[PDB]
Parts: structure tokens; sequence; C-alpha cells
């Protein structure tokens, strides 16, 4: 399987297999005025998110990914149970208007960060937290260890160790995470299993444009380094019978 961009030089998204052609797929456009406010949707509680750890990050050929090894977890957020954190990864492009998987009222962001969690032992076995990323004038210092690590992992099957950092370092201030959207959907890469309760945070992370561009400048999808890693984004799927709600 591959993204559309890789085919312009494999199984493009409209041709994915598995559950990818089913009817409750992600990502989607969120029409914000149509997302009904829902009183059950409370703030999230983060556990282990503040902790400075040296994380390992890898280029897996589809993205860059940090292994979180159950070292953080979440509860609250309208979730039915606590979910343990497994891995963080990103989707991006190289334009201010074109790299998130979800869009808000039709606007795409320059990246989207997914923190994938799993129900602590059907439709909601997996909780993914999605954060939108846009340009700011300031270097986001919190993101610097990740950005710095990318030059050590240019090809797939490569991994490296980041300088000390916390998950919170990567995120908007916690008081700004109270507004979010929620819906039921799928993983956005094959086999696209329809098992995710999605959360998309309204408040975006701000990165320096060149911190964003550093993902496309340093990373490649292939050992031969012929295709820069960017536009690792699944096209939009239809909402269909589903509704989106918001806190
Ligand atoms: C982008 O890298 C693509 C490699 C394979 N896909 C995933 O890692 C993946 C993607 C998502 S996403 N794009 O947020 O929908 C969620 N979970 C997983 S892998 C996974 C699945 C279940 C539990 C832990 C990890
Ligand atoms: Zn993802």
């Amino acid at each position: 399987w591959c993204y559309e961009v890789q085919a312009e030089s494999c199984l493009v998204p409209v041709k994915w297999g598995g559950n990818c052609q089913k009817d409750r797929q992600s990502p989607i456009n969120i029409v914000t005025t149509k997302a009904k406010v829902d009183k059950k949707l409370g703030r999230f509680f983060f556990s282990g998110y503040d902790k400075k750890q040296t994380w390992t990050v890898q280029n897996n050929g589809h993205s860059v990914m940090m292994l979180l090894e159950n070292k953080a977890s979440i509860s609250g957020g309208g979730l039915p149970a606590p979910y343990q954190a497994k891995q963080l990864h990103l989707h991006w492009s190289d334009l201010p208007y074109k790299g998130s998987e979800h869009s808000l009222d039709g606007e795409h962001f320059a990246m989207e960060m997914h923190i994938v969690h799993e129900k602590e032992k059907p439709e909601d076995e997996i909780a993914v937290l999605a954060f939108l990323v846009e340009a700011g004038t300031q270097v986001n210092e919190g993101f610097q260890p990740l950005v710095e690590a990318l030059s050590n992992i240019p090809k797939p099957e490569m991994s490296t160790t980041m300088a000390e950092s916390s998950l919170l370092d990567l995120l908007p201030k916690e008081e700004k995470l109270r507004h979010y959207f929620r819906y039921l959907g799928s993983l956005t890469t094959p086999t696209c299993d329809e098992k995710v309760v999605w959360t998309v945070f309204r408040e975006p992370i701000q990165l320096h444009r060149e911190q964003i561009l550093a993902f496309s400048q340093k990373l490649y999808y292939d050992k031969e380094q012929t295709v820069s890693m960017k536009d690792n984004v699944r096209p939009l799927q239809q909402l269909g019978q589903r509704t989106v709600i918001k806190s």
C-alpha cells in the first residue's frame, strides 16, 4: 500500500484493501456549526504526559513514529474507560493549506499529529487523539528534540533516540484542549479497521514553518531516497450515517 504521491514515481488509497472501502472510514471534514454540543463530553485527564523521557523515534516508511510503550495514558474526554498510549506519529505536507488528515469547515492544516491509544483490558477499542498543526513565527522549542532527531532517521527501518522531552512539550497548553470534536471512525492506513473513537482538538499546535518543512526536507519514503516523505495523507472519506459532536 502507498500514498497517491508515492505512485507518482503500489496500492494507492482509492485502491486500498482490507476494510478501507467500508462505510465508517476516516478522516473526514468537520462542519463545525453542524457538530452539536454534547454535555457528556468533559475535559481529558492526561497521565504520564508531563514526564521527561528519552523517546525512540523511527521512520517506518509511512511516517515518523515514537514508541510510547504504555508510559502515558488518558481518561475523561467522554471516554468509557482509560486508554494506554502506544505510539505518536504525524501526517504532513509542505504547504500551509495541505497536510492534515481531517479538515475543519473545509480548511486543512500543515500537519496532523495522532497519538494512538488502546482500551485498557468493537467500535472504540482504539482512541486516537488528533492535533492540527499550523505555522507560527516562533520556533516551538518543545518540538525541537523531535525535529532534531529527524536527520538521524532519513530512510525507512531507521531509528534514533531523542533528547529528553515530554508529550506535553509537543502539545498546546492543557487549558486550551477543552474544546474538541468527537466521532466514530477508522484507522487512516490499511487495514483501516473501523475501531477508533476519534478526537480532534480545535486548538492547533504552532510550529515554525521551517520546523514543519524539516519533515519533508529530511525524510524519505524509500531506502534509495528518491521520494521525499510528504503528503502521507489519506483522502477525505464521507461522514455517511454518522454524526459529529463537540464538547
Ligand atoms: C502512519 O504510519 C502508518 C503505519 C501504520 N499505521 C499506523 O501505525 C496507525 C495509524 C493510525 S491513525 N493514522 O492514527 O489512524 C492508528 N494506528 C496505527 S497502528 C496501531 C493500531 C492499533 C494500536 C496501536 C497502533
Ligand atoms: Zn495517523
